[PDB]
């Protein structure tokens, strides 16, 4: 038993991180087959970032202006192109350690592991969620750009996030691996507004089921509720409204615990209206929304990866 | 900026995990050079665990009773010995993926990463601390035995923990890699008492410094205090007493923030006596003690590993 914020094992991703240098700028790249993917703002100086014209900046660059280093192996660039906000550097050597992989654009509320890197080398790994306002609450310093977020399914690494920037508010923004930003953000040093950050209700419920599986049952009450009545309370506290798709996803946790989803919503409503009163749930004094229903099943059943 | 419970990258450890089978029991082993290390209770049945005589059980076993599998590679056992609570299986093939490594016995309050494994295959990675009562609050299911805890320093993997058992209270107990249990526990299915679990005060302080580095300054007050006066308050709340060694360790964080250690203790005292009053610190409604002062410097300076 027990419950932890668990990340995926990172070994398959560690072998894909390289260092990309263009002029004075050095950031991280992802080396899959014979292509390196990195943030396009590697071609900017500190002054260019206030208002970059990426097309005009990229035209003054040739293949030999990019230095790609994988530890002590120097890859030679033989082709380069800009795809949205990502640079694609075609190199002469295909990565031998290339895993089975795919590129995926996740939806808000889904979770993934981040491998934080600096100078092409791994620093640490942690789990996080894409917020409903398309930001992540990460841990990143200058030079972490190009670090990637990923999931693992069976033997396949699904890359879903590449880190680009820290907003003046301290939260983090980035793109999918096709270079499309998550959210309305642009890769330019200007004040940018993220929306209201709401709580991922379906995740909170999956975590309450995890608490029950692990012996924490005090929040369970005798009341019940309806989907419409619950959503009226949830929206007052800036919780995401619950839909029937969410009830279907929670089904397996309902079956394993014998607690109906709407009964769990009733318990949640009282926690919203009356607080936690100095008690804790799974060691936390706050309601936690960084576990999806799949995360809970995974951890509580012991799913492994090849 | 930002602050996350960050684990070490696990790639160097993933290549060392193997599956060990003896009769009907299968658990995880750690394969370094030509030796496999695993919990000695792999030689027990479900009935033997109530009162095992490990010497008598091990005598009825020969080299060919142990099946060691690394994915699809079958290692052949050519020697076996029992060292305290760990079995050492000498195999015919030295692990090619053996990293630079060492065995270390950590002290309570230090932190490490756990690679949770099942059937020799990685499942997830998370960070945790050795509690002052020598338990860990992990996330482990049946079959996770033999999963290891580790740190990384430069290029060297320091193995410090091997998982053996879940106590009837739901917390976890294990050994160093020489097979000596942390704490007073024995590898036998019997009711066992862990001591009082106290809060690691030096870790709480390092985390308050992390909060200040990250812009959370509301808990800072104008008061100050003395080491003796603080420890009198700390011991009332089951906090570990602070020593001069702890003040020396916190020095670099004091220098970077310009806040004297004793001034930080004063802030902590008021948080202990008056609570947090519904506010949060680094996203938490509880005081967090799973970050050492080194963890904080690491994350806030961007230390990488080769
Ligand atoms: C320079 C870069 C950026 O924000 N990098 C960073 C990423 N993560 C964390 C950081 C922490 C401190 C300083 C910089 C950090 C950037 C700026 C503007 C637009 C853009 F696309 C990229
Ligand atoms: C059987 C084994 C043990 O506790 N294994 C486990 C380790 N971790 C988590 C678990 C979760 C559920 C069930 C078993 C778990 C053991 C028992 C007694 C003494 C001993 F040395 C080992």
């Amino acid at each position: 038993s027990g419950f932890r914020k668990m990340a995926f094992p990172s070994g398959k991703v560690e072998g894909c991180m390289v260092q990309v240098t263009c002029g004075t700028t050095t950031l991280n790249g992802l080396w899959l087959d014979d292509v390196v993917y990195c943030p396009r703002h590697v071609i900017c100086t500190s002054e260019d970032m206030l208002n970059p014209n990426y097309e005009d900046l990229l035209i003054r660059k040739s293949n030999h202006n990019f230095l790609v280093q994988a530890g002590n192996v120097q890859l030679r660039v033989i082709g380069h192109s800009m795809q949205n906000c990502v640079l694609k550097l075609k190199v002469d050597t295909a990565n031998p350690k290339t895993p089975k992989y795919k590129f995926v654009r996740i939806q808000p509320g889904q979770t993934f592991s981040v491998l934080a890197c600096y100078n092409g080398s791994p620093s640490g790994v942690y789990q996080c969620a894409m917020r409903p306002n398309f930001t992540i609450k990460g841990s990143f310093l200058n030079g972490s750009c190009g670090s990637v977020g990923f999931n693992i399914d069976y033997d396949c690494v699904s890359f879903c996030y590449m880190h680009h920037m820290e907003l003046p508010t301290g939260v983090h923004a980035g793109t999918d691996l096709e270079g499309n930003f998550y959210g309305p953000f642009v890769d330019r040093q200007t004040a940018q507004a993220a929306g209201t950050d709401t709580t991922i209700t379906v995740n909170v419920l999956a975590w309450l089921y995890a608490a029950v599986i692990n012996g924490d049952r005090w929040f369970l009450n005798r009341f019940t509720t309806t989907l419409n009545d619950f959503n009226l309370v949830a929206m007052k506290y800036n919780y995401e409204p619950l839909t029937q798709d969410h009830v279907d996803i929670l089904g397996p946790l309902s079956a394993q615990t014998g607690i109906a989803v709407l009964d769990m919503c009733a318990s949640l409503k009282e926690l919203l209206q009356n607080g936690m009163n100095g008690r804790t749930i799974l060691g936390s004094a706050l309601l936690e929304d960084e576990f999806t229903p799949f995360d809970v099943v995974r951890q509580c059943s012991g799913v492994t990866f090849q």
